[PDB]
């Protein structure tokens, strides 16, 4: 998994309200966040089954 599957989920300054995923390293698994819809960073995904296929690992 790549070394951006464990940043923390970012929000961002907007104040939109737009449901992603991020990948949790201490759950092992991806749960939702509102992301804010400008500035993400890359720990942040349309999907659960994205966010685990990029991240849930080897």
């Amino acid at each position: 998994r790549p070394d951006f599957c464990l940043e923390p989920p970012y929000t961002g300054p907007c104040k939109a309200r737009i449901i992603r995923y991020f990948y949790n390293a201490k759950a092992g698994l991806c749960q939702t966040f509102v992301y804010g819809g400008c500035r993400a960073k890359r720990n942040n995904f349309k999907s659960a089954e994205d966010c685990m296929r990029t991240c849930g690992g080897a």
